């Protein structure tokens, strides 16, 4: 009965365990994504301030 | 033996708790990093198609004038 409560005391810890390593596991996920969307966008941006500068170059005639 | 091995192994689960926790919260303060940057991209990244669709049209109304 004190053992009987320790033991599902650590059957609680263990589900809390995998719990929190899963949580772990959605953030590494979610991390790894916004890098890629972060070099994502930086390539997506570039490419378009290249075409601006384009742009501009032509527009400076008139 | 069973209730010693019991409490030690209870005070080490709970141990290790206190360090996954951490870890995840040291996830989160980079994730809300990444999540500012990207908004910042976006934000970013439309005022440029803005400007893009603007100059071409400026250039049309001077490539016809
Ligand atoms: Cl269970
Ligand atoms: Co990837
Ligand atoms: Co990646
Ligand atoms: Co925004």
């Amino acid at each position: 009965q004190q053992n009987k409560e320790l033991n599902f005391k650590l059957r609680e810890k263990q589900n809390e365990i995998f719990e929190l390593k899963k949580i772990a596991e959605t953030l590494r996920s979610k991390l790894e994504k916004y890098v890629d969307i972060t070099k994502k966008l930086e390539d997506q941006n570039l490419n378009l301030q290249i075409k601006i500068s384009d742009l501009e170059k032509k527009l400076s005639d008139a």
